């Protein structure tokens, strides 16, 4: 859309109240014109059919509760632009200011979120399994860092590489999750996970064996479903992730911890330059004592921290 660019305000999915960036033309659009080409977020109707409507609304308010999804989606997207800039130093998914698009409403009653190769997309949740997905900070930049591994290592979506494709966003999705610091913490999903019970989340990243997944390297699963286990086995590099930032003493080795900005750098440098599309855990280890060699010296604790870590998970 053509038009002026105006700043609207919003209640989002756990009713706080926001402002966000709208395009003026006759209606009021989800169009963020002040970051690189754009976010743009859009309303799939429950409907299947992608896009959908860019978002319009008449007088530049989003308080209805039809709203909602269509705000948090539209702000994270936002937030999560500005730490890949700010950090990292990296203009949207591909390095040149890509517009950023989004769907909600997306099907009915669907408990799931998705980057499809060109677009973000989020159901509205059961009611009781999910409430809309986009009102998790963590959930909103783990899918968009989902697009910045494609245009990057371009990891196979399947056994380790897939795994290591999803610790990723993960990682990257706590980071995001600390940088905005709204209640952030080393679990995945919680602010949208089972509104009935409270303290729990999908994933744990501090202990992923919380929720039955592994925390070392000869538990992992070998077998077929969840393309070889790639939301499975992601929870022993989660593990390393988090002893790298925190520190810790896991199966008897113990990390001293180097905190999360060196983490996220550690990270950021071995996705962009070392790992490769068919990378396997083994090769992720090399890759980022590589990484923070290149930062931080080879005989630094930066690098004596990460070799602990992938000790401790049972990789290598
Ligand atoms: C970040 C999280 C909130 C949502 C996140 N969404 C997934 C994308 C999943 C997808 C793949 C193909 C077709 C449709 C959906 C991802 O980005 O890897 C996920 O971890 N999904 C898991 C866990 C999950 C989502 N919905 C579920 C329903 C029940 C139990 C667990 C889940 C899954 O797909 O397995
Ligand atoms: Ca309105
Ligand atoms: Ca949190
Ligand atoms: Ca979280
Ligand atoms: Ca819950
Ligand atoms: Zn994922």
């Amino acid at each position: 859309i053509t038009g002026t660019s105006t700043v609207g305000v919003g209640r989002g999915v756990l009713g706080d109240q926001k402002n966000i960036n709208t395009t003026y033309s006759t209606y009021y659009y989800l169009q963020d014109n002040t970051r690189g080409d754009g976010i743009f977020t859009y309303d799939a109707k429950y409907r299947t059919t992608l896009p959908g409507s860019l978002w319009a609304d008449a007088d530049n308010q989003f308080f209805a509760s039809y709203d909602a999804p269509a705000v948090d989606a539209h702000y994270y997207a936002g937030v999560t632009y500005d730490y890949y800039k700010n950090v990292h130093n990296r203009l949207s998914y591909d390095g040149n200011n890509a517009a950023i698009r989004s769907s909600v409403h997306y099907s009915q009653g669907y408990n799931n979120a998705f980057w499809n190769g060109s677009e973000m997309v989020y159901g509205d949740g059961d009611g009781q399994t999910f409430i809309p997905l986009s009102g998790g900070i963590d959930v909103v930049a783990h899918e968009l860092t989902h697009a910045v591994t494609d245009y990057t290592a371009g990891l196979i979506y399947q056994n380790e590489s897939g795994a290591i494709n999803e610790a990723i966003s993960d990682i990257f999705g706590t980071l995001v999750e600390f940088y905005a610091n709204k209640n952030p913490d080393w679990e995945i999903g919680e602010d949208v996970y089972t509104p009935g019970i409270s303290g729990d989340s999908l994933r744990s990243m501090s202990d992923p064996a919380k929720y039955g997944d592994p925390d070392h390297y000869s538990k992992r699963y070998t077998g077929t479903q969840d393309n070889g286990g790639v939301h499975i086995n992601s929870g022993i590099i989660n593990k390393a992730a988090y002893l790298i930032s925190q520190g810790g003493t896991h199966y008897g080795v113990s990390v001293v911890g180097i905190g999360r900005d060196k983490l996220g750098k550690i990270f950021y440098r071995a996705l962009t330059q070392y790992l490769t599309p068919t990378s396997n855990f083994s090769q992720l280890r090399a890759a980022a004592v590589q990484s923070a060699t290149d930062l931080y010296g080879s005989t630094s604790q930066e690098v004596a921290s990460v070799k602990q870590a992938f000790d401790a998970v049972g990789v290598k």
